[PDB]
């Protein structure tokens, strides 16, 4: 079983009997991918405990798994139990049930329905520059994740649950959300055979107290009246449960919160270490919005450079680090055989820094994304939101949301690196991609 990749002739780091290669994860997922890439080349295999994982690297082979053979063979992500009623959530859902849930949720993510939402999101822009200005008054350097955390939290909770929070007020609905996001898992990887053993017991990774509260909180709101567009949905190929509704709303918190605020801390870090880029971006804002005008959907999508800054940050810091897809059946793909059961992984972080596709990959250069160079960028090497039918269904919201907050904060302030800033940046050698040390900067009002 640990002889699968050898048998098939695929190089890979050698596994220990039960742990597979999980002890190599001590250096973080990113450096693990980078080293394997540089060492084993185009394709490599390893083991998360017992699970064969096959990393792939060819834009062609990637297109086949992420777009072409999506519905037929590479439909699902790694299973993860035990999840109870959350198996109804779109990111957890598998096969035809996922197909159905995805179809029912598209209409909720169109640009337009999103344009109809920028106002809701704009409220929280003010709230963010205020908290930011308050910390700037003090005269001391700012830990940005306090405010970007709060901002990301507020935008995501608002849009998914109705409630309109200024968290400031940090003991109503906020406290359940905090308790939901941050929760054994080491063990689950060694023994996926222990997952069925736990689901029988009704043991679930999402805490029942909170889910209940959240389940109630939507029943109340559904009565006293993304949430709306899902209500819209329940009136009219397929149906859509009340329990499935709340499940998508919880999932939106999980997907939108930490990714968004992480990206903002990174984006801010780079503008601060690259003053001529911050300068040019503020120059752009001041041209499209003459004197601190309210940001608009139609306005944002007219901002060339900003889109290049956001994209180049995601190139160097793709929060999900990898894309995964389970292989349903024996497949021959662009002249390579993949057996059923294997997890095919796309190493986004590593591919984003491959000297074959990017010149000087370590350096931050928004130019890569300029009108000139952009059309040679491979859409299967650059994947901060994944690709195909099972890509990030909230990609467009997230970009709009980040940009909104970027806009408001940037026209009002300016960012120098101070004393306690990390130079150069260290990355969280742990979970989802994050600065290893909270980003701290000097925030002067302009
Ligand atoms: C951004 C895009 C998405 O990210 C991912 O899928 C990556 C690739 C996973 O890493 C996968 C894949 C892999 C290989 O890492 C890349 C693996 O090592 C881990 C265990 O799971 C994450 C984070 C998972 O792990 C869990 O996230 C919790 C917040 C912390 C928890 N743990 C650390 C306490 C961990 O189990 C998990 C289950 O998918 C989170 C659930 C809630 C989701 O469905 C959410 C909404 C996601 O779809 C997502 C955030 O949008
Ligand atoms: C920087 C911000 C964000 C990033 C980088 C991001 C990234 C991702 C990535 C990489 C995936 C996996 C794609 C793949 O596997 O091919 C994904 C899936 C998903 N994302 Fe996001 N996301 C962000 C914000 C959001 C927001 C704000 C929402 C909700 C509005 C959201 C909702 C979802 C959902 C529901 C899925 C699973 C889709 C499916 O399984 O069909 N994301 N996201």
């Amino acid at each position: 079983s640990h002889g699968l990749f050898k048998k098939l002739g695929i190089p890979g780091p050698t596994p220990l009997p039960f742990l597979g290669n999980i002890l190599s994860y001590h250096k973080g997922f990113c450096m693990f991918d980078m080293e394997c890439h540089k060492k084993y080349g185009k394709v490599w295999g390893f083991y998360d405990g017992q699970q064969p994982v096959l990393a792939i690297t060819d834009p062609d082979m990637i297109k086949t798994v992420l777009v072409k053979e999506c519905y037929s063979v590479f439909t699902n992500r790694r299973p993860f139990g035990p999840v109870g009623f959350m198996k109804s959530a779109i990111s957890i859902a598998e096969d035809e049930e996922w197909k159905r849930l995805r179809s029912l949720l598209s209409p909720t993510f169109t640009s337009g329905k999103l344009k109809e939402m920028v106002p809701i999101i704009a409220q929280y822009g003010d709230v963010l520059v205020r908290n930011l200005r308050r910390e700037a008054e003090t005269g001391k350097p700012v830990t940005l994740k306090d405010v970007f955390g709060a901002y990301s939290m507020d935008v995501i909770t608002s849009t998914s649950f109705g409630v309109n929070i200024d968290s400031n007020p940090q003991d109503p609905f906020v406290e359940n959300t905090k308790k939901l996001l941050r929760f054994f898992f080491l063990s689950i990887t060694v023994f996926p055979f222990l997952i069925p053993i736990l689901e029988v017991l009704n043991i679930c990774v999402f805490p029942r107290e909170v889910t209940n509260f959240l389940r109630k909180s939507v029943k109340r709101m559904k009565e006293s009246r993304f949430l709306q567009l899902m209500i819209d949905s329940q009136n009219s190929h397929k149906a859509l449960s009340d329990l499935e509704l709340v499940a998508q709303s919880i999932i939106f918190i999980f997907a939108g919160y930490e990714t968004t605020s992480s990206v903002l801390s990174f984006i801010m870090y780079e503008l601060a270490t690259h003053p001529d880029v911050q300068q040019k971006l503020q120059e752009e804002i001041d041209a499209v919005l003459p004197n601190k005008a309210p940001p608009t959907y139609d306005t944002v999508l007219q901002m060339e450079y900003l889109d290049m800054v956001v994209n180049e940050t995601l190139r160097l810091f793709p929060i999900a680090m990898r894309l995964e897809r389970v292989c349903k059946k024996d497949v021959e793909i662009n002249g390579m055989f993949i057996p059923k059961g294997v997890v095919v992984m796309i190493p986004s972080y590593a591919l984003h820094r491959d000297p074959k596709y990017w010149t000087e990959p370590e350096k931050f250069l928004p130019e890569r994304f300029s009108k000139k160079n952009k059309d040679n960028i491979d859409p299967y090497i650059y994947t901060p939101f994944g690709s195909g039918p099972r890509n990030c269904i909230g990609m467009r919201f997230a970009l709009m949301n980040m940009k909104l907050a970027l806009i408001r904060v940037l026209q009002n302030f300016s960012f120098k690196p101070c004393k306690e800033t990390q130079i150069p940046l260290k990355l969280s050698l742990g979970g989802l991609l994050q600065p290893e040390k909270p980003v701290v900067l000097k925030v002067e009002s302009r």
